[PDB]
């Protein structure tokens, strides 16, 4: 008996109603610019595929973010790109600015455009209770977007969250993860980092949709109220879902591959154990008390779920009374 089939209960069918060449990035044709119409002016940093610089625009003399890509698949060079294509004028999307070679290494590099950002190591622990919430709410406008468009991001985590504070604009970024949603579609568990990988990948169900994102941000979100960065600290994959499952409980872990009769490894069921579904109040503490309210722990709630179907959408999210003030203030 082989795993229950899932379909995603928002934006099911968008991609197969839009036109081939939207979805089948392989046919895509690529136009490659001159590197050289970009000088690197210094390291952003050493990414985890590629090479960031900040560079500036000789023609005209604007400041833009070169990232150097590392040696990957053509094909998956096209679709980050048919991805970031799609996704333009995107709310609090990223905006691919040109697509150039190096003359010489002829080394395929993306062109965006620039983001004053500070880092969440130094600017997460200055956030007052609002700023919280108004972050969250622009990076759910990003996240309704391309799940509307069809497009799984699947790799949701701070550093891909560039925020210039103080212009308050917030920008979704590294989109070479993201993936085209297409109902039935088995697609690949090794996708996001450890500490925000869904428990569809850590039990390796494979017929995930958009909802994977939102357990991502419900882990951000997690670290950001209480303070704990991350929130759940395993030290490999396996380990990530015991670290879950002490939060979550046991109970709606094992309910939850009953249910999709997903067959667990055989190494997850010594480590996993039994723990009870644990109060947010444990979390909460001197320190981190103002940044937790009934709001907040109910719309977090709401997010960490093991049954992904039983999660938020982006746009439910938004529609939550823990964004009622935030929604106010933007009229
Ligand atoms: N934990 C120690 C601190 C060092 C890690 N770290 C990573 C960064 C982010 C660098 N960065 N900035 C980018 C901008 Br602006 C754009 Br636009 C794009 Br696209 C990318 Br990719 C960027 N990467 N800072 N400290
Ligand atoms: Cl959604």
């Amino acid at each position: 008996s082989g795993p229950v089939p899932s379909r995603a209960r928002v934006y099911t069918d968008v991609n197969t109603h839009r036109p081939r060449e939207y979805w089948d990035y392989e046919s895509h044709v690529v136009e490659w610019g001159n590197q050289d119409d970009y000088q690197l002016v210094r390291k952003l940093g050493r990414g985890k595929y590629s090479e960031v610089f900040e560079a500036i625009n000789i023609t005209n003399n604007e400041k833009v973010v070169v990232k150097i890509l590392k040696p990957v698949k053509k094909k998956k060079i096209k679709r980050e790109i048919k991805i970031l294509e799609n996704l333009r004028g995107g709310p609090n999307i990223i905006t691919l600015a040109d697509i150039v070679k190096d003359p010489v290494s002829r080394t395929p590099a993306l062109v965006f455009e620039h983001v004053n950002n500070t880092d969440f190591k130094q600017l997460y622990q200055t956030l007052t209770d609002y700023d919280i919430r108004f972050y969250m709410y622009e990076i759910l406008k990003a996240l309704d977007y391309c799940h509307s468009m069809g497009i799984m991001h699947r790799d949701v985590k701070p550093h891909n969250v560039m925020i210039d504070h103080e212009h308050r604009k917030l920008r979704l970024i590294d989109w070479g993860l993201a993936e085209f949603y297409h109902p039935g579609q088995e697609y690949n568990v090794r996708v996001a980092s450890r500490y925000f990988k869904g428990p569809e990948l850590l039990v390796d169900y494979q017929m995930y949709d958009y909802s994977l994102d939102m357990w991502s941000l419900g882990c951000m979100l997690a670290s950001m109220i209480f303070r704990k960065e991350p929130f759940f600290h395993g030290h490999d994959n396996y380990d990530q879902l015991v670290r879950i499952a002490k939060v979550l409980g046991t109970e709606d872990l094992y309910d939850y591959i009953d249910k999709y009769n997903i067959e667990l490894d055989p190494r997850f069921n010594d480590i996993l154990g039994r723990h009870s579904r644990k109060r947010w109040e444990r979390f909460v503490h001197s320190e981190n008390q103002h940044l937790v309210s009934p709001e907040a722990l109910d719309f977090l709630d709401k997010l960490l779920r093991y049954d992904h179907q039983s999660r938020l959408t982006a746009r439910e999210a938004m529609e939550h009374p823990y964004f009622y003030t935030v929604v106010k203030d933007q009229a």
